[PDB]
């Protein structure tokens, strides 16, 4: 399918999972590449998202999960925690 699919696990086993999409996501759109270097509790500002990367990591986001998210994520939900519970509402809420 074309979707990040990914029911059938646990709540946190799909958090994770997810959280370990938005890691990598930023460990990418940063240029750091680690995905184990990014702290959900520090805000992906001080993490060195810029309004660009914002939008790339969204990016990144909406074609994972591949949904449709608006670039605007990171700013209304500013944290790799924020996002891992704003990603793992948006694949479990399917109606």
């Amino acid at each position: 399918g074309s979707h990040m699919r990914l029911n059938g696990l646990s709540p946190q086993q799909q958090q994770q999972t997810l959280a370990t999409l938005v890691a990598a996501a930023t460990a990418t759109v940063l240029g750091h590449h680690t995905p184990e270097s990014i702290s959900p509790a520090t805000a992906f500002k001080d993490l060195g998202i810029d309004s660009l990367t914002a939008l790339e990591l969204r990016n990144t986001l909406t074609h994972n999960t591949g949904l449709d998210l608006p670039p605007t994520l990171i700013f209304d939900h500013p944290t790799p925690h924020a996002l891992t519970q704003h990603l793992h509402t948006r694949l479990t809420q399917s109606h």
